């Protein structure tokens, strides 16, 4: 499952909820082609990988979060662990997403 | 000065208003840093280039137009003349933007 971050504080709840697990955050918009195209693959990955937390942020609904994270392209995948930023991936490159997961999990 | 396209009808309105002039449309978001930084430069160009029309589209406010234009990064600059698309530019690259303006105007 990919959880939908509601707001800043809901973001920070999920982050602290995640324990020591890698968190992957998909910054997206409903109107963005590449976002729609990769979302099912992220969903599938999330159903498999129980040792990783998958989250998503709708940039139009959570404009503040998008700004806080210096988002300029969609989708942007942010990789976090224990509140720390590990990596970031701009674009819908499935192989790079898997690499980055593999590296950071 | 750079006019903010309100909706799809208004977009058509501005395209018609522009006449034969090259039109530069800045697809932006209020939360996007690079968008904020280049916007004064655009106002400046708008103010100085009488043979070019500058417009802007807030992707959060005009999600339909964003989708129609396959926007994925901001800022994204669309170049139109007489209703026709001539060129596009992804990102806040002023020099390229300027090169495409001089090229198409």
């Amino acid at each position: 499952m990919v959880y939908q971050v509601k707001d800043q504080e809901d973001f920070t709840k999920q982050l602290n909820e995640a324990g020591n697990k890698l968190v992957v955050i998909d910054f997206y918009a409903t109107w963005c082609g590449p976002c729609k195209m990769i979302a099912p693959k992220l969903e599938e990955l999330s159903q498999s990988m129980s040792d990783v937390v998958f989250l998503k942020v709708d940039v139009d609904e959570c404009e503040d979060i998008a700004q806080d994270n210096q988002i300029a392209c969609m989708p942007t995948f942010l990789f976090m662990k224990n509140g720390q930023k590990l990596d970031s991936l701009s674009g819908a490159n499935y192989d790079k997403l898997l690499e980055l997961v593999e590296k950071n999990k």
